[PDB]
């Protein structure tokens, strides 16, 4: 696996031991061969689980999620998928790793797709080896893979709103349930309905993941209501998964705006990962998987693959060459390699709008390519009337950095800046010049 010019896909079924059993063996072999190695974790929670599996091995943990006193002689680095891509983009020297290991390599966030593109190109060039660890590689058509113990799979109508009757099976259950919803707002309504019925509910989403995930260990719960973030190695002690089989899809319209389309069917990879949360204990057969719709290839035309191209066009590889997306996911976007390449100063603005501004990739690109500087927020207020952002059925308003009350009306509308109360609050702070 570790020899140059080779990319290996380690596709053992969910719960087969890729992280706890296979990963330490690969690391020992890499250290024995003096291979400068990088291990890429999707989240800070997975990074913490990896430190437990690799305890006693000389690994440099480039994350504050782990508290370790490094020796300074480690040749193995561990960091998140987003940190790797961020460091490549910035004027920071990233070693050219001989071995690149990506855990939960199915992650479809733009920074993860970009990391796969960069690593696979280095391998194609004959410069590095790579191991992608996932039960569901890109393009998988099997939503029902093998598991540690048998699962009861049931196609059933799943509520997506509060209900009064017709879904007794949901609340009549006495075990623990992990329920995947298409959005934070949809999970809020189902959570409220379950709480009113006497259930103890925890909610998880990208922004709250590390903090709220700890509650799944620290307190008794009946339900976990989660978005698709829990498809990336988050493990639970549960006996049932309820899966709406739906997700939101960011779509770029006429290259001028981003909408959150759907809810629409999840990919087979996502469904297999959601189901994969249960059937993990070989001594507990009969875990349930209730699913409320079919699968479709909704990653085709999904904005994340276009956003991965914007990131890869701005990463130095060799002279004017640009890394391609990983071959099995390369047809998900129609893009000219190099079309998003920015000049030095615009690239710096693009990076800062993402890193400090916390803006979606697409939106950060529109601002930086228009020649606007990071602190210039006039674009948050000079868009067309149809770009007015609404809050509680009335236009959102902020005090500008000049002390003037203005309606939020960005020149470029990206629905992810107001997909929920938390996102809109963060965007309002940005428009006001507060970060
Ligand atoms: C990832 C980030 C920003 O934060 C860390 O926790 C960290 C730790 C080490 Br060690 C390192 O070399 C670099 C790092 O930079």
């Amino acid at each position: 696996m570790l020899k140059k010019k080779q990319l290996t896909v380690l596709d053992l079924h969910p719960g087969a031991g890729k992280t706890r059993r296979v990963l330490p063996e690969i690391v020992r072999e890499a250290i024995k061969k003096r291979l400068r190695t990088v291990i890429l974790a999707p989240t800070r929670v997975v990074a913490a689980e990896m430190e437990e599996a690799l305890r006693g091995l000389p690994v440099r943990y480039m994350t504050t999620a782990v508290n370790v006193t490094h020796s300074g002689t480690e040749i193995v680095d561990l960091m998140c998928h987003a940190t790797f891509t961020s460091r490549l983009l910035q004027p920071i020297r990233v070693p050219n790793y001989n071995l690149n290991i990506m855990d939960e390599a199915h992650f479809t966030d733009p920074s993860s797709i970009a990391a796969r593109g960069y690593i696979s190109t280095r391998v194609e060039m004959g410069e590095a080896a790579a191991i992608f660890m996932t039960a569901t590689p890109p393009g998988t058509r099997d939503a029902f893979p093998d598991s540690n113990s048998p699962i009861m799979d049931t196609e059933v109508e799943v509520p997506e709103r509060a209900w009064s009757s017709g879904f007794d099976w949901v609340t009549d259950h006495s075990g623990k349930t992990v329920w995947f919803v298409p959005s934070v707002r949809n999970g809020n309504e189902i959570a409220a309905c379950l709480t009113k019925a006497g259930k103890r509910v925890i909610q998880l989403s990208r922004k709250t993941f590390e903090t709220e995930f700890q509650k799944t260990k620290n307190q008794e719960w009946d339900f976990v209501i989660t978005t698709d973030i829990s498809e990336m190695g988050a493990n639970f002690k549960a006996d049932r998964v309820i899966d709406s089989r739906r997700c939101l899809k960011p779509v770029i319209l006429d290259g001028e705006r981003v909408i959150l389309a759907g809810p629409m069917p999840v990919t087979h990879a996502s469904a297999a990962q959601r189901r994969g949360r249960i059937g993990r204990n070989p001594n507990k057969p009969g875990d349930e998987y209730m699913y409320g719709g079919g699968c479709a290839e909704t990653d085709e035309g999904h904005a994340h693959w276009l956003e991965a191209r914007m990131l890869l066009d701005n990463i130095y590889l060799q002279d004017g060459l640009i890394a391609s997306l990983y071959r099995p996911e390369a047809d998900k976007v129609a893009a000219i390699e190099g079309e998003f390449k920015l000049r030095t100063e615009q690239r710096k603005t693009f990076v800062e709008l993402m890193k400090r501004g916390d803006l979606p990739v697409w939106l950060a690109y529109q601002v930086a390519s228009a020649g606007i500087t990071y602190t210039d927020r006039r674009w948050c207020f000079d868009g067309t009337t149809n770009n007015t952002i609404m809050e509680d059925s009335v236009p959102a308003e902020v005090w500008t950095k000049y002390g003037e009350k203005r309606v939020l009306k960005p020149r470029w509308m990206d629905a992810r800046v107001c997909s929920d109360h938390a996102a809109l609050k963060s965007f309002k702070e940005f428009a006001a010049g507060k970060r």
